[PDB]
């Protein structure tokens, strides 16, 4: 383990964390929305799983158009979550029971309603104009309507342009109208993002911080239009301009080494970075320790599985080794560097992984469920759930679209409708995808218990902010999970006391090789720690299905696994249907 920088322990390697949606986990006050006291509430629930730390989503003072990424003051609570002093209580009782916390770091872009934009959108002159992108019209149409100053698409669908009618200019959002770019160019606006969305939390005692899209600061000079890749599309990709630019690791230095410089205490801060996608090399350059960057990051080939590379909300098929592949692009690259990865498949961005990766059926939705607990298990990297994905959470199902709340699924609505009309191919391949795909799949409230209609979330009386999936009446929910010795819940419990018992091989091992790559069921592997051999044997489907173990001999135990302990055959070579097995040989 001595050619292997990366067997290192940290506390932030080894901890297992929780992500918290705020509006959607525990409402304390009957208003359907969660708050910090409910959070508060729920910390003891959060330690019981087996979680070493917990990353809230944005709590700040926002418009919600984004439901909080769309901040409008960093060193604010929003209200219907609390007060400051809610919070600070909030990090002061998760560090008494031992556990680790990390705020959401949302710099790419923040709220037109923060002082900052209200400032700079005022007049040409101000001195916050250049905090922004601020460009006129390229010209104006046949029609008389300004167009923008390139062709780029916003992340949430048509233009990522919005045009200001008192100062006749338009500025840059790639995300919603209201989510304006910060310009990092600029060096003022640079040191007062750090004072404000960083030094300001590091002074009140955060663990670290998940960098929202931190791979989007650095713009290309010009901001130049984009390649024409979809040619049934008005708007294009500005990736080749936005993404990993020229400057965004002279930024990420710069800033570590403001939050090295700005601890009082000397403690140890993670970073995990929100990056998309980035090569390999990329990778090194943001995570290894020596590059003073990142402590580990976010890559999003694994969910994007299944999707488009021109656009998320049309689905392509996939097979078993795709996901593999993707899945292993979060960690071979650390293997013998300083670096670190991330291992998670569920966050507020995602639809839930059972449906995805597994099989959601009441037949299956169990088993599969507990199948991708033995995978993550033994998977090396800082390991996160996202809340409800211990429940064996699934996708709801048959909305309407109008129910929907995401201003991702709204916009790109009406982009396609304005583009290729409501009544259209384009939009039924995008209905059809955000059945599978949509980000709301994670939103719908947190399931307590099966109480009608809220199910634990709020009281009775109370409307929520978005509604409850119906999963919750069918035992979906903590306090029936809790009573099932079966539950998926309580496998998760013993997945986590799994990992951490064998954590130098589980959190640390090295070497992954994979076994029979091309199988279209069989996802097996091995690692290395030393003397000690992980191997993995894990069957994604609903058929029997054979497995080998390299250099198989006596000293391979099985350690772990899905199906009942006492009706095992560890001898066996063919695993029933959705089973996982980890066996460890010393
Ligand atoms: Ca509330």
């Amino acid at each position: 383990s001595s050619a292997h920088p990366e067997t290192e322990p940290k506390w932030w390697k080894e901890a297992t964390f929780y992500q918290i949606y705020p509006a959607s986990f525990k409402d304390s006050n009957d208003d359907g929305w969660g708050d910090m006291k409910g959070i508060a509430s729920k910390l003891e629930y959060i330690k019981e799983l087996g979680a070493d730390a917990i990353w809230i989503s944005p709590f700040y003072d926002s418009p919600q158009d984004d439901m909080g990424y769309d901040i409008a003051n960093y060193e604010k609570v929003w209200p219907t979550y609390g007060t400051n002093e809610d919070c600070f209580a909030l990090i002061e009782k998760t560090h008494k029971l031992g556990m680790k916390f990390i705020t959401d770091l949302v710099i790419n872009h923040c709220s037109s309603e923060h002082e900052w934009f209200k400032e700079s959108r005022s007049s040409k002159t101000n001195p916050k104009r250049d905090w922004f992108f601020w460009r006129p019209p390229k010209g104006y149409d046949a029609e008389g309507k300004p167009i923008p100053p390139n062709n780029w698409k916003s992340y949430f669908g048509g233009s990522a342009w919005t045009f200001d009618e008192k100062t006749q200019e338009f500025y840059l959002r790639l995300f919603c109208s209201t989510q304006p770019d910060l310009n990092w160019e600029n060096e003022d606006c640079r040191k007062a993002i750090y004072e404000s969305a960083v030094g300001y939390w590091l002074d009140h005692g955060v663990d670290g911080f998940r960098i929202d899209v931190g791979s989007l600061y650095s713009k290309v000079v010009g901001l130049p239009d984009a390649p024409v890749v979809d040619k049934n599309s008005t708007w294009q990709s500005s990736d080749p301009y936005t993404l990993n630019g020229p400057r965004i690791h002279e930024f990420h230095q710069e800033m570590n080494q403001f939050i090295r410089n700005r601890v009082k205490d000397g403690r140890e801060i993670m970073t995990v970075g929100e990056m998309q996608h980035a090569s390999d090399e990329t990778k090194r350059l943001y995570t290894s320790a020596s590059r003073h960057e990142l402590s580990e990051l976010f890559n999003f080939s694994h969910t994007d599985v299944g999707t488009s590379p021109l656009f998320r909300y049309n689905l392509v098929p996939f097979e078993l080794k795709d996901w593999k592949i993707a899945l292993a692009e979060l960690f071979r690259y650390i293997n013998g560097t300083d670096c670190w990865s991330t291992i998670y498949l569920e966050n507020h961005d995602q639809p839930r992984s059972i449906t995805r990766f597994g099989d959601d059926s009441p037949k299956n939705r169990v088993i599969s469920g507990k199948l991708l607990s033995v995978l993550l298990s033994a998977l090396t990297g800082t390991l996160y759930v996202y809340q409800g994905q211990e429940l064996g959470q699934i996708n709801f199902k048959n909305w309407p679209v109008e129910k929907y709340e995401d201003v991702e699924i709204r916009n790109n609505y009406n982009a396609i409708k304005e583009e290729h009309g409501e009544n259209s191919e384009e939009m039924k391949k995008f209905l059809e995808a955000i059945a599978l795909i949509s980000r709301d799949h994670a939103r719908t409230p947190m399931q307590w218990s099966r109480e009608e209609p809220n199910a634990g979330f709020s009281g009775p009386s109370a409307k929520p902010w978005f509604y409850l999936n119906d999963s919750f009446r069918e035992g979906i929910n903590v306090e029936d999970e809790i009573k099932d010795p079966n539950s998926v819940l309580n496998f998760w419990k013993e997945a986590l006391k799994f990992r951490k018992a064998h954590k130098d091989i589980t959190v640390y091992g090295y070497d992954f090789e994979f076994i029979d790559l091309d199988n279209k069921k069989l996802f097996s592997f091995t690692k290395k720690y030393n003397n000690k051999t992980l191997f993995a044997a894990l069957n994604f489907s609903s058929d029997a299905t054979d497995f080998k173990i390299p250099n198989d001999d006596s000293s391979f135990k099985l350690e772990f696994g899905n199906y009942p302990k006492k009706e095992v055959d560890a001898s066996s070579r063919t695993l029933k249907p959705w089973e996982g097995r980890i066996y460890i040989s010393e």
